């Protein structure tokens, strides 16, 4: 066959689009990766078949699906289907712009070349916009508080001739004449981004605003370099004049101010639909999350309206206008994203972003100090500087999942490209005491898990077995590169080791883990409660369908120096969780449905009551972390999608948090993006590095179309380098041609990925060097602080209520009061987004 | 699209089940890997219609396939289908449990979504267990030769309480109340890993056994801490009444001892059946190996019964318990691989196996010499140990393929993934010489074969071009790196090159592999045997279909200083052996069918008789080693499946070997075991490091189901550390969802590869410390020891016959006896088992 690379992928586009026919056929309503698959496929075939013209394409694609033959929500999700194949003149790309444009598609057309039999409209069975943004009906003003002029321009060129919004007027083609004068230190009035078009012979009035900042003109025809002032406007005129550059008084040319007033004539104002639609949202404005109810308020801007950074041809960001000419090289960001709307637990703000060094260096305005106002010297777009264009997305911090059994590699791959930047826990590969537990037992395995995920783009950390009465091979473990332990009751979770364990604790500073006593062996609850003796512990699963004392170890949410996780697949209590989960348990522990003792010990330990109560714990911050159990009770690619239909359940069944506003969600949104960033980062001792967007930390962010958020990320970006993203046919004249994948970048090849990561160790390891005793080529730093931490110290999620749980009958009471929700019939992040 | 990793594996999956699907539409009865695709893939695609629960899909799925839809084998194969799907409330997991069911299933619904047409049941055309343990009719008699006593034990608790069959009995939970006194020393008399079950209020009489060995009480609740004496115990008791666990003496409570005696009432027993179903089978009983005619039997077993070490909760490998406490850390074992079968050369046991710094450390009875008796010091299971969990399983030798053509980089993967962790043989990828000889010419070439390699956790060696008549550039390859010499045909395989070559050898100790002069062009068999001149010589696929001297080179099986091996297309003589032959060697050949010296030659080199006496000197042990011909006339995957499907055929067309007794194929097995790991590993020179399950060499590790023992194994485990495994899903809640494929681990990541690994290389080369020159991370030894070898150091295979074969005839005879065997029309480890 000689398949290429492109071969191999077009034949799997494909085969999805064949999926998303005979689930057509049958007369599913297709969500949007199934739509896409089927019209890509679809204009393949048709190209194939040699008979019709890629404009042809371009309209016959628009006929396939109708609304009736998709999810409600894909009209919105799909703005575009674009593909490449071979037509008989060679390679071409179309775009089916706006494909869902019928009531009812041509089906025929959508099944051609499957020899699937056509179903008749009546098989198709009879709301919300993910996310979309809502606005004030209102108008913003650009530029405020500048100088004004509206000038004459007219082109006596032959050819077009068209300027950007801030491109230094006077520099502008020879062939556009105007009062170059009354044009010296100004640039246009419009939107940023935007220009201005002259057709030949053209005359337009233009409005003119002064540039601010230092005032410092560079770059163009080097008609006007230098500072704003009159000898520079002197030397300005006479180059104007010596090289013939048009040139005419204009001396009753209007002049002014910007400034709020909606009626002054120098202004120009911008809707704030279209200003977010440039931009992204801004002040005020809200989005909603995903497919979900939630919806986030922008809290603050940074952004100076008209200053706007965007990068592209005829933009913003070029030499003397929004990229700086003239400041210390060593100044220059490495990369900016512009425009972002930052969730994180610290707030839900609008601002750039800048990255140097790997690290996020600035957050705020960026620019060029030489015409904008605002601008920092840590937020400098320089030559040097790489633009990631973040207008329309939502940044987060990469993802911490601290409860992660390295059962394999391929679990890596999945969390990364779900969002995540950094994994810790334990194992070894797929030997059954990592299936189990969250252990890297031996020094030699240490050494082999720091080696083998050295060149992986993200941070790692790895905890030995803490499961012992004697503090001696702890102390070796811990000197190997350990910088936790897991107490696990398969391996014995006595008061006895859990005393030991947090003895070794206390002298090494690093968190200790633990999956408590579910057979209550040794002792019920309290007695493991009693063997902590004040000092800090992790819970994992606190709940307790994951493991521990049945049926009451969620009493620990209750403890002050207990920081509590919940595990994912419990989140939220659905209508098929507990059927689920008994069987999972009865499978993972060979249990037998017709031996009673077995029965009753799985009846213990998966319960109604206690997940019910695990969803509204999360929902008031008593539970503090989100976190996997990867392969071994729980789903890596689901630690942000499980948090985020916790949420979206609560708030469904109990609408705001007293401490929300009713205008948006923002408290209960950094309530749980907290969960799966900072405080994993705090409970493991590294929150100096990671956790949050903000700077001086490690540059782990996520990119997000708010349509997407908390389902599938458009960009990971690793120490400040993308590692993996979103792209389309490697061999197509765009990045976005299908088929779209989560693909790996470059920060995943050669040694790269260890320079833009952490592998994080005790300070025992440290101290004898052990990143050169290993030979690693990824950084390393000591996890430290986690000692003296309690409760209280969860960012969002320090409530300690007083727990019971009924020892016969489960009921979960909090301060005295019963804790139930209802099961949730569906959840979104889930049928308008996956394949299967 | 935005397709995840996992959108993109389930999309594979479904398509394995749409393939499954159009073959039951056809009438075909389906395997085993046909049967769980469709199962798996019809779970998916009712989620996605989104009318049906978990618990639902759970009783749908054991409706799907009945007995007559599939092959007679898959019932007993298959016990389980699990896989992962988006309901409308998210991901869940649904495991079908035993699907085979029914006679006939609704095939309706085994074809639903797939718009194929459903087949009348009679479409579908009208035995042996694989993997089977087979045993006497018998009880075992646990913890034998202790003291025991049978105690009362009341639960005052609100709570369940479950105790383990080797947790310190003393140590439990204070709300149970019992004679601590008498509990003092002791623990549970039931089988290891099983539990007692106390629900709030219970009361039941237990019997109890002393701990053995040191009999040192560790962990727990810390009550009864040290060695059992009477200081100790009174020191307990004190603390038994100070910190309020229940007591109450029971001065009747009956006390005596356990021992061989069916009717002791301190006994405790458990069927043979059963004790196989938790531990693996053990002395005695039978194993079938996959699903061929063959039956191992256990030899001999380290256990002592009721001591067996488990992992799991509640079970035997905890702190205290079966995990010692106390012991030196640098003691500890790295892993333990526990109840393993190991089938080796050396016999077929039962046994744990300990794994430290990467080498076999133990083979025998692997636990805490603290509680256990029989644990010698190397085989302490501590703190820092891992476990592979090997009960049910087989253990074997990774396999050595000696005559590997490095094709491409591809034929690595298949090779490891069918369970092969040393490869020899040579070449620089798919250039001609490499596609035709197993030769790395160039000094260059060596040099980045050696780097090309150094990642990849397999042990290599690289081969040279032997064919020269001159001495002065072997030198040159074999100071470079090469570990062995060539002698091909291709390159010339004259006396002249024979005898410079072997003085080579003798200088340099390596082994000279050898395809000999099939168009007897300088001489006739003979004179290449003369041109040995006595000297240790490695004949390559010596029956001759894959070259050699026409028609008699396989006369060198009956030469003494000859090594001689098969490779695997020949094995065995089949139904369509000859017409595959015949037509692979005219396309290799370049051919004509309708020139008759093209015929004549083709005939000459491929004969049915010299095939047929392949089959029967493997089985006499005339023929040491089988190997692949990587791409060159043979398949990498298929050394181990050719070698058990050889000796299946023999058994099934002449029955039990002389040597073997008629309960089992013990040393059938043997002997043919030893054809892929020892006997290679001799040949080359490099037999104290690999090529078997013994103290001190590499811990290269294949554990096998015994159903799919000899085609697909679960784990491959390279220097200790798991290197490839079956792994299912990657988002999935548990290791075991579909798809499950043969996977790369952790052994596979960054430099891991090279720290489990051998390059082997000459002497010379190693003098100059080649690794140091090259770069490479990998370990390097040097090879040793082949120029001593004769026929009689092939481990089990080393019979001398005086072959003698008919010029014109070809009929070949040993010791003047007609050597035939008919064809066979089927082999198994084939059609139960590949897709394709
Ligand atoms: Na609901
Ligand atoms: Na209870
Ligand atoms: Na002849
Ligand atoms: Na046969
Ligand atoms: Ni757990
Ligand atoms: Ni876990
Ligand atoms: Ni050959
Ligand atoms: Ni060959």
């Amino acid at each position: 066959m000689k398949l290429s690379p492109r071969e191999v992928e077009k034949l799997g586009l494909h085969n999805a689009g064949y999926l998303a026919q005979k689930r057509l056929a049958r007369g599913v309503r297709l969500n949007y990766t199934e739509a896409v698959a089927l019209i890509a496929s679809q204009i393949m075939e048709y190209a194939r078949d040699g008979e019709k013209t890629v404009a042809q394409l371009m309209c016959l694609g628009q006929h396939l699906l109708g609304r009736r033959q998709v999810l409600p929500a894909v009209p919105h999700l799909l703005n575009a289907v674009q593909v490449e194949a071979t037509f008989p003149d060679g390679t071409k790309l179309v775009t089916v712009h706006d494909p869902i444009s019928r009531e009812n598609g041509e089906l025929q057309e959508a099944l051609f070349g499957s020899l699937l039999p056509v179903p008749s409209l009546d098989k198709f069975a009879e709301n919300r916009i993910p996310g979309e943004i809502l606005c004030e009906d209102e108008c913003l003003t650009l530029n405020i508080g500048r100088k004004a002029v509206i000038l004459k321009v007219t082109s006596k060129g032959d050819r077009p001739i068209q300027v950007g919004s801030h491109y230094h007027f006077i520099e502008v083609n020879p062939y556009l004449t105007f009062d170059r004068r009354k044009a010296y230190g100004m640039r246009l009035n419009i939107a940023a981004g935007t220009a201005v078009r002259f057709e030949p012979g053209d005359c337009k009035s233009v409005t003119l605003v002064s540039i601010e900042g230092n005032k410092v003109i560079r770059g163009g025809n080097a008609i006007a370099d230098g500072p704003v002032n009159e000898t520079n406007l002197e030397a300005a005129m006479h180059a104007v004049r010596s090289k013939g550059f048009g040139h005419e008084e204009e001396k009753d040319a209007s002049e002014g101010f910007t400034k709020e007033d909606p009626n002054c004539p120098f202004n120009t104002f911008i809707h704030r639909k279209e200003y977010a639609n440039k931009y992204g949202p801004t002040t005020g404005d809200k989005i909603r999350l995903g497919d979900t109810n939630l919806l986030a308020e922008i809290e603050k801007d940074y952004a100076l309206y008209g200053d706007e950074c965007v990068f592209g041809g005829g933009k913003v960001i070029r030499d003397g206008m929004g990229q700086s000419c003239g400041h210390p090289p060593a100044i220059s960001l490495d990369t900016v994203i512009t425009n972002a709307v930052i969730i994180d637990y610290t707030g839900i703000i609008k601002a750039d972003i800048g990255i140097k060094d790997g690290l996020i260096a600035s957050i705020g305005k960026a620019g060029n100090p030489d015409i904008m106002n605002g601008v920092f010297s840590n937020m400098i777009i320089g030559a040097n500087t790489e633009v990631i264009a973040g207008e329309g997305l939502i940044v987060t911090a990469g993802a911490i999942d601290c409860h992660v059994h390295y059962i394999c590699p391929q679990l890596v791959y999945e969390a990364i490209s779900s969002g995540i930047t950094t994994l810790v826990g334990g194992g070894t590969g797929p030997a059954a005491g990592t299936r189990a537990t969250t252990c890297t037992p031996s020094p030699t395995q240490m050494r082999l898990m720091l080696q083998s995920t050295d060149d992986l783009p993200l941070n790692f950390g790895f905890t030995g077995k803490g499961s012992s009465s004697k503090p001696d091979e702890l102390h070796e473990i811990i000197k190997a590169g350990a910088m936790g332990l897991k107490l696990h009751e398969d391996w014995g979770s006595t008061p006895a080791a859990i005393d030991n364990c947090l003895t070794i604790a206390e002298h090494h500073d690093i968190q200790i883990n633990i999956h408590t006593d579910t057979l209550n062996e040794a002792g019920f609850v309290e007695h493991s409660i009693a063997a902590f003796k004040g000092r800090t512990i992790h819970t994992y699963h606190s709940e307790g369908a994951g493991g521990g004392h049945a049926p009451d170890i969620i009493k620990v949410c209750g403890i002050k120096n207990v920081l509590p996780s919940s595990t994912n697949p419990t989140r939220p209590l659905t209508s098929n969780t507990i059927d689920e989960h008994l069987d999972m348990l009865m499978v993972c522990h060979h249990l037998d449905r017709e031996i009673p003792e077995d029965l009753a010990f799985a009846h213990s330990r998966i319960r109604k009551k206690t997940i019910a109560a695990e969803d509204v714990l999360n929902d008031i911050g008593a539970i503090s972390i989100i976190s996997s159990d990867s392969q071994a009770m729980g789903r890596v690619g689901e630690v942000i999608s499980r948090t985020w239909q916790t949420a979206d359940k609560m708030k469904a069944q109990t609408g705001p948090l007293k401490c929300d506003s009713s205008d948006n969600d923002n408290f209960r949104i950094r309530r749980y993006i907290a969960k799966y960033t900072i405080n994993p980062a705090i409970a493991n001792g590294f929150s100096q590095y990671v956790g949050s967007v903000e700077v001086g930390k490690l540059a782990d962010l996520v990119m997000w179309k708010p349509s997407f958020f908390g389902t599938k990320p458009e960009m990971v970006i690793k120490g400040g380098m993308v590692a993996w993203a979103d792209i389309g046919d490697p061999n197509a004249s765009i990045p976005t041609p299908e088929p779209v994948k989560m693909r790996p970048m470059y920060g995943t090849l050669g040694k790269a990925g260890g320079a833009l990561s952490i592998a994080f160790v005790s300070k025992a390891a440290l101290d004898q060097r052990v990143n050169v005793l290993y030979g690693l080529n990824k950084r390393v730093e000591a996890v430290s602080n986690v000692r003296k931490l309690t409760k209280l110290d969860m960012k969002l999620n320090d409530a300690l209520p007083e727990i019971t749980v009924d020892p016969e009958s489960y009921t979960v009471k909090a301060d005295g009061k019963l804790l139930c929700v209802s099961e949730a019939t569906t959840v979104p992040l889930s049928r308008n987004y996956f394949l299967f």
